[PDB]
C-alpha cells in the first residue's frame, strides 16, 4: 500500500506514496491520502488514477516530487511547460 | 454490469445478476445486490467474490438458480450436499 500509479496519458508513472507527500497542498499530495478513490479518476482493475496530460513533462514533475529541485526540460517550449 | 463471476474455492464460476436475483433471500441473493463490496469477501483486482467451498456442488447450487430445479448430485453423498 505504499506504491502508487499514475497512468499519465497512456505512460504508468510509478511511485512510493512518501514522494508525492512530500510537496504538500499540490495535486499528487491530495492523490497521496487515502480519500482519493473518490476524488479522482481511477479504475480498481488496474489500480491506476489516469490523467489526461503530456506524459513527458510530468516525468520532470514527478522528478521534482523525488528529488526536492524543480528543473525544466530543455526540449519543450516554455509556455508548454 | 450485468455479470457476475464468482470464486469458489479457486474454480471461477460466471453468471449474470439476474440469475442470482432470482431466489430471494439465500446468500447468493445478496451478493447479487449493489452493495455486496462490503458484505462479502472480494478483491478489485479480478472482480471476483471469494467463497471457500467445494466447487463441483456449487455447479448444482447454481444450476438451481439458473434452472429452478434443484438436483442432488450423484458422485457426493448425501451428507456433505
Ligand atoms: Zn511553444
Ligand atoms: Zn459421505
Amino acid at each position: 500500500s505504499e506504491r502508487i500509479v499514475i497512468n499519465v496519458g497512456g505512460t504508468r508513472h510509478q511511485t512510493h506514496r512518501s514522494t508525492l507527500r512530500t510537496l504538500p497542498g499540490t495535486r499528487l499530495a491530495w492523490l497521496a491520502e487515502p480519500d482519493a478513490h473518490s476524488h479522482f479518476d481511477y479504475d480498481p482493475r488496474a489500480d491506476e488514477f489516469f490523467f489526461d496530460r503530456h506524459p513527458g513533462v510530468f516525468a520532470h514533475i514527478l522528478n521534482y516530487y523525488r528529488t526536492g529541485k524543480l528543473h525544466c526540460p530543455a526540449d519543450v517550449c516554455g509556455p508548454l511547460y
